[PDB]
């Protein structure tokens, strides 16, 4: 079942094996992944999160950003530790609610304090439309058509030792998968499908770090949303998707009745599928209850290439047609040194009052607002641009930018920017060394943002910056609940700050 938009969520922790493997973990609704929070577009999500997390090996705070969801007037609401919110702590609950008008695709939920959604807090979240321009290309499209992809460690994220080098232990497809090292032959996720049926699949990355290259044997993909943008319909053999990135695919199950490997290969960890790692089951109807013997081609016919991306809505670019053809230009420098990730010269460090609490009380520029340097004012009502150049260690690096999404005017690997119908999304990759990648977007939304890289363990070393979108707006477009108000004060006096 799926819960929402109304629904209590209840975060714990517990044992799982989902490889096989024992460990503790934080848990939203018992299970890993987490439940599919769900409604229709428009509708009030109040999402009551109760903190029950007594292990402090994981943290027992937490604070959960429903990602790609533009929060405006709630920015109170999206959820990352110390820029829209203090943590809530053990044995408190915390109301998110807010409204999602003028959004309907396939986002998701995760923690968004620490590196603690690695250790589990990590479920979908789709956003339905009564009257999808896309409903007519599919017959079936429910909780068994979401996909999540997912990177699973045997080491706590908090307990990841300083200096070594950090890689997941397995691949997870809705939950389920094998591990790496000392592989054992524990359960593989089944997705089922009926011969003659078409289903749109929503491919969800909850990765903490590695890309996917995703593919169904024998079977081809036909995209038609990217992170909630509605695309023009491109059919694919393969998908390379970036960690907290979404697309919905028809899938329609016109091969011949039987077992198919559904394949997602990490970028790092275990290469290749020995033992059944890295893989789950599409199975038909009537199949046999037997492993699929398909195997990958060499060589895919058709990969995602994301400039072949369009939107099936006129959206176009804001701007002017050529470089820095925007209200405020900005270019990132963003590096890497000695263990710590910085933009414009400054890494990351999270504040002891959040960033929209600052601005509540009364700080009013950007030079004010602490972290100094980590946060950016950007002036209302303009066309932003932001160019993110890559070539900082452990890229590919996907970049999000909260509270927007945003057209990807250039992508990856690819030097020819497109200001005509780049396809717009809130997660990209900004690719490899002597590329950039650049993004647009206009500021219709006031209160602080969060921009950053979506590998969690760059997030945790300080790769991001805080936009305070509208400073002067701030406080008058985000009216703050009480229960909004008695966190910082909570969470200060049970942490003795
Ligand atoms: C990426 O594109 C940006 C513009 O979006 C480039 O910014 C220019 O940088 C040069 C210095 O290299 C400055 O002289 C200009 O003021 C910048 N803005 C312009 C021309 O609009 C940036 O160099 C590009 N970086 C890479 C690595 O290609
Ligand atoms: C590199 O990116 C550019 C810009 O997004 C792509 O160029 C476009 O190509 C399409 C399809 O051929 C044409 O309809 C557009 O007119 C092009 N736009 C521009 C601004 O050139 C290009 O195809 C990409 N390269 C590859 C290899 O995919
Ligand atoms: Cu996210
Ligand atoms: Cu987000
Ligand atoms: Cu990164
Ligand atoms: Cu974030």
């Amino acid at each position: 079942a799926q819960i929402g938009p109304v629904t209590d969520l209840h975060i714990t922790n517990a044992n799982i094996s989902p490889d096989g493997f024992s460990r503790p973990a934080v848990l939203a609704g018992g299970t890993f992944p987490g439940p599919t929070i769900a409604g229709n577009t428009g509708d009030n999500f109040q999402i009551t999160v109760f903190n029950d997390l007594t292990d402090p090996s994981m943290l027992t705070d937490t604070s959960i950003h429903w990602h790609g969801l533009f929060q405006k007037g709630t920015n109170w609401a999206d959820g990352p530790a110390f820029v829209t919110q203090c943590p809530i702590i053990t044995g408190q609950s915390f109301d998110y609610n807010f409204n999602v008008p003028g959004q309907a695709g396939t986002f998701w939920y995760h923690s968004h304090l620490s590196t603690q959604y690695c250790d589990g807090l990590r479920g979908p979240f789709v956003v339905y439309d009564p009257n999808d321009p896309n409903a007519s290309l599919y017959d079936v499209d429910d909780d068994t058509t979401i996909i999540t992809l997912a990177d699973w460690y045997h080491t706590l994220a908090q307990q990841e030792p300083i200096g070594a080098a950090i890689t997941a232990d397995a691949t997870l497809i809705n939950g389920l998968g094998r591990s790496f090292t000392n592989t054992t032959a524990s359960p593989l996720s089944v997705i089922t499908v009926q011969s003659g049926k078409r289903y749109r699949m929503r491919l969800v990355s909850i990765s903490c770090d590695p890309n996917y290259l995703f593919s169904i044997d024998g079977h081809d993909m036909t995209i038609i949303e990217v992170d909630g943008v509605n695309s023009q319909q491109l059919t694919v053999d393969q998908i390379q998707i970036f960690a907290a990135q979404r697309y919905s695919f028809v899938l329609n199950a016109n091969q011949p009745v039987g077992n198919y490997w559904i394949r997602a290969q990490p970028n790092s960890g275990g290469q290749g599928f020995d033992g059944g790692i890295n893989s789950a089951i599409l199975r038909y109807e009537g199949a046999t209850v037997e492993d699929p013997t398909t195997t990958a081609p060499t060589t895919f016919s058709n990969p995602l290439v994301e400039t072949d991306l369009h939107p099936l809505a006129d959206l176009g670019v804001p701007g002017q047609p050529f470089r820095g053809g925007a209200d405020d230009p900005l270019v990132l420098n963003l590096a890497f040194a000695n263990g710590r990730f910085s933009i414009d010269g400054v890494s990351f460090v999270p504040p002891t009052v959040p960033v929209l609490l600052q601005i509540l009380s009364g700080a009013q520029n950007a030079q004010d607002l602490l972290p100094a340097g980590s946060v950016i004012s950007l002036p209302s009502n303009s066309v932003i641009e932001v160019a993110l150049p890559a070539g900082a260690a452990g890229g590919p690096h996907p970049f999000h930018l909260h509270g927007h999404n945003f057209a990807v005017v250039q992508s990856a690997n690819n030097a020819t920017p497109n200001y005509v119908n780049p396809i717009w999304r809130d997660t990209v990759s900004i690719g490899g060394t002597g590329d950039n990648v650049t993004i647009r977007f206009t500021t219709n939304n006031p209160g602080p943002w969060f921009l950053h890289c979506h590998i969690d363990w760059h997030l945790e070393a300080g790769f991001a910056i805080v936009f305070a979108e509208d400073i002067p707006d701030t406080a008058s477009a985000n009216p703050v609940p009480q229960a909004w108000s008695d966190l910082c004060p909570a969470y200060d006096q049970a942490h003795n700050i």
